């Protein structure tokens, strides 16, 4: 008997906040409680809490590493290497590059889901292409010990809420992904896959830049039941 709980926040009209959580019925106040405190300052909060039919749990299987460099020039570039070793050919990877880049929504600004692409025609496969897909319905089986765990270990609750969402990516045949924040604050990002696992990068965007976003990779031979299961496919994902 699980419950998605799916909060999201606003001020004046912009998006500020946003959380999904997946729980027992004897933890869902407290996922109400964590989800309701988490903005700083809101106008406007939905809270839509729904009960899971059908559901699978995964065991997390993806190495994490760490690069640092001096430039997002340098960063960029490292992260189309990695890519390229996850079979993407170096000339689809560096156009995701710049579409996050030059501004990921073609009417300007961030899209606030994915950018799908075929690793082939280097082409945005998404639907409404200035919103993109949203991967949903997914969470750590025992968020709170995953968390301490991460935490302790130095990384940030980004990468807690970022590793859970490309293991579902992945999960659901997306190959590879490329990411990085829109939040101008905060220059890490990472490229995923299957093969070099969780590669978080640092600086892949200039402080004060706030143009991010992310990339899914994909077998547009397989777009089907992949968007399916990103948005509709319920995950809990453990140790
Ligand atoms: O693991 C990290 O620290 C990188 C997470 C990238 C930020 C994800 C986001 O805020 O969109």
């Amino acid at each position: 008997d699980l419950f998605s709980v799916r909060m999201r926040a606003q001020k004046n009209g912009k998006h500020v906040s946003g959380a999904e959580r997946i729980v027992k019925k004897e933890e869902l106040e407290t996922a109400v409680k964590e989800l309701l405190n988490r903005p700083k300052e809101f106008d406007f909060m939905n809270v839509k809490v729904e009960k899971v039919k059908d559901f699978e749990v995964v065991k997390f299987n993806l190495k994490i590493s760490t690069y640092s460099f001096k430039s997002p020039e340098e960063a960029r570039e490292f992260a189309v290497k990695k890519l390229t070793q996850e079979g993407i050919k170096e000339e689809v990877a560096k156009k995701a590059v710049e579409i996050l880049s030059k501004g990921a929504n073609p009417k300007g600004g961030n899209m606030r889901g994915a950018v799908l692409m075929d690793i082939e025609t280097g082409e945005r496969l998404e639907e409404d292409k200035e919103r993109g897909v949203r991967t949903i319905h997914f969470d750590w089986k025992d968020r709170k010990k995953v968390t301490e765990k991460l935490l302790k270990e130095g990384y940030t609750l980004r990468t807690v809420d970022a590793l859970a969402l490309t293991f579902k990516n992945l999960f659901c045949g997306v190959v590879a992904e490329l990411c990085w924040s829109d939040d101008p604050d905060y220059v890490t990002g990472y490229v995923s896959g299957k093969e070099i696992g969780y590669v978080r990068i640092t600086p892949l965007k200039e402080k004060g830049d706030p143009l991010g976003g992310r990339v899914y990779f994909v077998s547009r031979k397989e777009l089907s039941e992949i968007i399916e299961c990103l948005t509709q496919k319920v995950v809990l994902i453990e140790l």
